[PDB]
């Protein structure tokens, strides 16, 4: 057993707070906001070995990135920014920054009760994001 495994399955959203803020703080498109807004993604996370794997399957966009945690990649967002990311576990929290054009977001993922929860955070604006097993 490790380090990730109470994030591993299958997950689906359930409720979203804040989330069209958070994405006009990133610097979102409306149009983009106003789909991304509207979908429902499962998350779907796997560990092989060192190497975590995070899909988000959406009718928006599916994506999906594997990596170590502590080592950066460059990561294609689903509005397409071209950032770099590093993915690191705090205290059983996994934190996820991104930064590109001299800015950065935060995203991290924790487990609470049965709920995967995901606080989105840019500049002041926080978005918080739950999901259930599927
Ligand atoms: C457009 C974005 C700025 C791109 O990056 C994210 C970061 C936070 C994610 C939060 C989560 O996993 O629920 C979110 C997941 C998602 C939402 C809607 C459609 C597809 C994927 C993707 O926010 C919207």
């Amino acid at each position: 057993s490790h380090m990730c495994d109470a994030f591993v399955g299958t997950w689906k959203l359930v409720s979203s707070e804040n989330f069209d803020d958070y994405m006009k703080e990133v610097g979102v498109g409306f149009a983009t906001r106003k789909v991304a807004g509207m979908a429902k993604p499962n998350m779907i996370i796997s560990v092989n070995g060192d190497v975590i794997t995070i899909k988000s399957e959406s009718t928006f966009k599916n994506t999906e990135i594997s990596f170590i945690l502590g080592q950066e990649f460059d990561e294609v967002t689903a509005d397409d920014r071209k950032v770099k990311s590093t993915i690191t576990l705090d205290g059983g929290v996994l934190v996820h920054v991104q930064k590109w054009d001299g800015k950065s977001t935060t995203i991290k993922r924790k487990r609470e009760d049965d709920k995967l929860v995901v606080e989105c955070v840019m500049k002041g604006v926080t978005s918080t994001r739950v999901y259930e097993r599927a």
